[PDB]
């Protein structure tokens, strides 16, 4: 058997702190090729533990290809390989477009599908899993106008995650670190301001807000740990829901569910199950 395993690398598509994304091409097809910096190493590991302990297939989950670790003379390089996926992050998507009623509710039940295949155990079958890093740069948008949930690099199996996304638990040191359900409960406030950001970019009555990241009349840029915990658990404050939408049966409706995954109690915020459940019910 020949094994061809040469992925050769077109263009990069993402370069952060802790490594590069390229778009690469096996066998006359595109992939992606995440290369790792030595500084964000576990977060590999992570993913790939997770990977050989249960192959995750939904069609809101980046598709696994392959993990792969190459001996260099002086160092160990590590690559993720998934689906490619051309119209990149969701971030990136809504700078660039405005969305009709179907498309915001077809990207938000896509990403609550997606985080609902991940919370959920399945016996015979896959463990419960927590993502603890979602926000808009890691979700991809499909050609069919679904998502998918990419990055499993700090989720957690029954770094810390980006501080403008971090639940108020998490800013005030109080989650409860040995409860599985804690970590679904930060993916879910999480999940609350990704909905956010997408149903600003919905329109209604000619009218339309300019994307903007959650929180960003209230902190700087690369917000700190402190500029958040005042923000989110002093003064308890939460996006701004436009008057605009009161007039738009959709965006009344998102701002009901948005508010629901943002209670300061962990316990009180809606299930990912819950939240499918109301969206499907959603026009
Ligand atoms: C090692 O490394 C890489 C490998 C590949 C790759 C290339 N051709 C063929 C394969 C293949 C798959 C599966 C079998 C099976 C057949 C059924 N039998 C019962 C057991 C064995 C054999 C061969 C692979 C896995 C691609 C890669 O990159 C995209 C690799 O690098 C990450
Ligand atoms: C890693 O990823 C890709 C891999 C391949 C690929 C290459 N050679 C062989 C295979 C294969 C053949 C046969 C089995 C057997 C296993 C048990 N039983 C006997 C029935 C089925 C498994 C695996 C695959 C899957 C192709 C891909 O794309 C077309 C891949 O995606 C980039
Ligand atoms: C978040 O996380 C991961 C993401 C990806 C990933 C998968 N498909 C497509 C992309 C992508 C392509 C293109 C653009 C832009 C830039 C170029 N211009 C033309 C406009 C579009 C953005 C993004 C990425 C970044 C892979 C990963 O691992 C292999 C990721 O990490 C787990």
């Amino acid at each position: 058997r020949t094994v061809a395993r040469d992925i050769t690398l077109l263009e990069c598509v993402g370069k952060g702190r802790y490594g590069e994304v390229w778009r690469g091409s096996w066998q006359g097809e595109n992939v992606a090729v995440k290369i790792f910096s030595s500084r964000d190493e576990k977060s590999w590991f992570r993913e790939t533990e997770l990977y050989n302990t249960v192959m995750l297939r939904h069609e809101n989950i980046l598709g696994f290809i392959a993990s792969d670790m190459t001996s260099r003379h002086s160092s160990t390089q590590l690559w993720l390989i998934t689906h490619y996926h051309e119209m990149g992050s969701l971030y990136d998507y809504l700078q660039l477009t405005t969305l009709d009623t179907v498309s915001c509710l077809r990207i938000v039940l896509s990403i609550a599908s997606g985080l609902a295949h991940l919370h959920i155990e399945i016996f015979g079958g896959k463990p419960a899993i927590a993502h603890r890093d979602l926000k808009s740069k890691n979700i991809l948008v499909k050609k069919n106008g679904q998502c998918c949930i990419a990055d499993l690099g700090l989720a957690v199996m029954h770094r810390v995650g980006t501080k403008r996304y971090m639940a108020p638990e998490v800013l005030d040191e109080t989650i409860q670190v040995d409860c599985f359900d804690s970590y679904k409960r930060v993916d879910i406030w999480a999940f609350g301001l990704v909905l956010w950001e997408v149903a600003r970019r919905m329109v209604s009555n000619g009218i339309v807000e300019d994307y903007k990241p959650p929180f960003y009349d209230v902190v700087p840029n690369d917000p700190s740990f402190e500029d958040m915990r005042k923000v989110v658990c002093v003064d308890q404050q939460r996006p701004n829901i436009p008057n605009r939408w009161f007039s738009d049966p959709t965006l009344t409706s998102l701002a009901k569910l948005m508010k629901e995954c943002w209670y300061q109690n962990p316990s009180a915020r809606l299930t990912a199950l819950r939240i499918k459940k109301t969206l499907t019910k959603i026009d």
